[PDB]
């Protein structure tokens, strides 16, 4: 990894983790992509061939039930397809087609059941992915996921118009840039991964919230850092500033992580409920931590494509 991009702290203090179910994700996701006809057989094969977003997810949502990880993996593959459609609409100036897709996604997000077989396979695949994600936790969690994802769709829309007018956001085979738009969604998905919808009071506790924010912000700043040196294909001090912000996300997270785990201790009051909430907080925070190493190494490995 380039010295300019290297993070000795991540390498030393954030050991990579891999979900035990990882080996089984590939074939299932391939089957799903082909079944929903999300991409032509050959495009599926390319995406399924090497590194893909499932690898990011499998180093992140540790402890997730197998079915939850599978659902998240398929959702991440859907993201790849959406990104491709997004780019294509932009390149071809298909403003109408994009606007209509934007509308259908908002609609399918709130009502996936009656969109499972939409003529647009991207929408059909989206609806199925969301339906499956909605099957794990109570409707209150589903509604929050939806609330957050509506915002993500609008972020893509903003980008569509920016890029349509010559503004270059950041090509990259397996970019993380647009994925960071879904920062609240990744945070939401920690919950079905530990099997509990956290009460507002717990997930809005300052230590939990801050840990969650910093985990995601790290990836945003780091994506900035990795983009700068590509300018070649002032600079040194521009990198310097972004680098300090990346390092600050990490050290700030380490501090708030300690606070979050103390909070978890407090939740474990001896009752089964306390034990469940405590365990879920610890698992979620642990995965907020795993995000650092998963992102860091995913970027490095993606550079081989
Ligand atoms: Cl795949
Ligand atoms: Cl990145
Ligand atoms: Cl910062
Ligand atoms: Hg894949
Ligand atoms: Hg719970
Ligand atoms: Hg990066
Ligand atoms: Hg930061
Ligand atoms: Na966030």
């Amino acid at each position: 990894v380039p010295p300019s991009l290297r993070l000795p702290v991540i390498e030393a203090a954030f050991p990579r983790q891999l979900h035990p179910y990882w080996p089984k994700l590939q074939e299932t996701t391939r089957t799903w992509l082909l079944e929903k006809r999300l991409m032509p057989a050959d495009k599926v094969e390319e995406y399924a061939d090497g590194l893909c977003y499932t690898d990011l997810m499998a180093g992140y949502y540790l402890g997730a039930p197998d079915e939850v990880l599978q659902a998240i993996a398929d959702y991440s593959a859907w993201f790849f397809v959406w990104d491709d459609r997004h780019d294509r609409d932009i390149v071809h100036g298909r403003a109408g087609a994009w606007r209509r897709l934007r509308g259908l996604l908002h609609t399918a997000l709130d009502s996936p059941g009656d969109h499972l077989h939409h003529e647009d396979t991207l929408v059909a695949g989206f609806a199925d992915s969301v339906r499956r994600l909605y099957a794990f936790l109570p409707a209150t969690w589903n509604a929050r996921f939806a609330r957050h994802f509506h915002t993500v769709i609008e972020a893509y829309d903003r980008e569509f118009h920016n890029r349509t007018r010559g503004i270059v956001p950041g090509e990259e085979y397996l970019e993380l840039r647009r994925l960071t738009f879904a920062h609240w969604i990744w945070t939401d998905l920690l919950e079905p991964s530990s099997g509990c919808e956290l009460p507002d009071a717990v997930r809005k506790h300052p230590a939990y919230r801050r840990a969650a924010l910093l985990s995601q912000e790290f990836a945003a700043w780091y994506n900035d850092l990795c983009s700068l040196p590509k300018e070649i294909a002032t600079l040194e001090e521009a990198i310097g500033e972004v680098r300090r912000r990346v390092e600050e996300c990490i050290t700030e997270f380490l501090a708030v992580e300690r606070d979050a785990l103390r909070f978890a201790d407090e939740l474990a009051d001896g009752t089964v409920r306390g034990k469940e909430l405590s365990g879920a907080v610890r698992a979620n925070v642990g995965n907020m931590r795993n995000w650092f190493s998963s992102v860091y190494w995913f970027h490095h490995e993606s550079g081989r494509y």
